[PDB]
């Protein structure tokens, strides 16, 4: 069967961190689901690109599980993943389940707000090492992308295409990431 | 005294290839303005990406004139403005005014279907030259980022940053440029 991904929407995601996985990811065959944190309502992103969502988080997390939940970067969005209660839940269930959480730029401090795998080596943005690092409860690194058994984090829109790869490698293979990678244009 | 971007956005175009530059160009402090071909509708892009337009071509248009009018790519996307009189009517305009026009991937074949810009030196996604290149009206280019005079040309998806920094060099200067791109962790 085709594995399934959970991209969590809020206003004030960084759209390029939230569009280049979703794309790369279908790209990928991997089944992506869109789901905005407030609801069906379409989402303004930090530069005020409008993403409507394929359905609800409340919605969508009565559809899982997922083989990835991956939470889009951007400081305000970031800081809406790490109030809601519904995120906790989502990401406290695919981590006791052995699943795959994937973050980008500011949004593994999603993970630090949730106490989510801590302990792994991480990276952010540099511009959020700071509130990452507080309390000294992972370990930072300063690669493009940071993979430490279940938990995948990146740095930027720049790393959003090495973000996205490495989740469809995780997940498909790969095999699979060299077929979608080659038509991309990539350097 | 900002600079001003159109982008136009139709059904099936390549979602990356249309956030990477509105969000960059944004950053830029480049007023942007991301218009539907069909309407005020959200449109539906390649990757399935739900993206709601500022406002319709039709409106847009007469808030004209533009310091630069982009074309996004994805096949079906780029048949769409390659159909549409509208933008047939936009691009001779600014061509004529001598303003920028950039297109990305198989966006730039929209400029052949137009009639835009002959004898300069351009490039697209690499399975969109052949369309490009019939009649040999223009001459082809393996660069990342072809910059012929006022006709700017990228090839997909993995060269849209460059595509974006390079429109925001045209229009506020490299400095601009260089400050811009610093926060994105681009390698």
């Amino acid at each position: 069967a085709s594995k399934r991904a959970l991209v969590i929407l809020a206003k004030g995601a960084e759209e390029m961190e939230t569009v280049i996985p979703v794309d790369v990811m279908r790209r990928a065959g991997i089944k992506v689901t869109v789901a905005g944190l407030a609801g069906k309502d379409p989402v303004q992103c930090s530069r005020d690109v409008v993403i409507c969502p394929d359905a609800s988080l409340e919605d969508a997390k009565k559809e899982g599980p997922y083989d990835v939940v991956v939470l889009p970067g951007g400081n305000l969005g970031a800081q809406n993943l790490s109030e809601s209660a519904a995120v906790k839940e989502i990401l406290k269930e695919q981590e006791n389940r052995k699943g795959l959480i994937a973050a980008i730029a500011a949004g593994p401090t999603a993970l630090l707000a949730h106490e989510i795998g801590f302990g792994s080596k991480v990276t952010t943005h540099p511009l959020a090492k700071d509130k990452m690092m507080n309390g000294g409860h992972y370990t930072y690194s300063e690669n493009r992308v940071e993979k430490d058994g279940l938990i995948l984090t990146s740095r930027g829109p720049g790393t959003s295409f090495e973000f996205a790869l490495a989740i469809v490698e995780a997940l498909n293979g790969k095999e699979v990431a060299a077929q979608v990678k080659a038509p991309l244009v990539l350097k």
